[PDB]
């Protein structure tokens, strides 16, 4: 199957061909970040490209809120 | 070697410049977002378009709609209209 | 301040218009490239992403069908 798939309580994103997304994924307007092993980052602040970003328990990137964050969420 | 590269805007349109001075055309993926560039290297913006039979939608930032619904049209992980 | 492809200390980076560095997979002109978390382009190596191995040549370009 395609899209979000939970395996052992862990979230992964499967593209149409079968392949696993990694990196930033946009789903329904929200941003998510995947680790290089495809697993979804959750509930924490992390650093990529020298900018700080925060994802909640659902894995969505917090944007335009509070430390501040913009449309990109930096 | 080209003195300016990547995204450049001219006449209210965005272009992508290669290090060999040529402009990129077709699909571009950068920083998690897909964009589409016409034959003359100009970026598509705020519209539906068709490539290889398949329908795609870009917003006003040229960034491709993915994993979502646009005016009731359901788009793929790679922005293709399906249902 | 400069944006676009930039070579810094022998490595290739990509800058966004807002001055930020792009990260992860890049496709342009049909070629793929992978930028590390720190924005640096992977060159001349086998690397694993999502449980799979990949190879990029000395130009940073991902090898396909070879
Ligand atoms: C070809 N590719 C593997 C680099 C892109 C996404 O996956």
């Amino acid at each position: 199957t395609t899209g979000w798939k939970q395996e052992n309580g862990m979230w992964y994103f499967y593209n149409t061909d079968g392949s696993m997304a990694t990196g930033w994924v946009q789903v329904n307007g929200s941003w998510y970040y995947l680790n290089s092993n495809g697993s979804m980052k959750v509930n924490q602040w992390f650093q990529v490209g020298g900018k700080w970003y925060y994802v909640n328990t659902s894995g969505e990137l917090a944007v335009n809120t509070s430390y501040r964050v913009n449309d990109n969420g930096e």
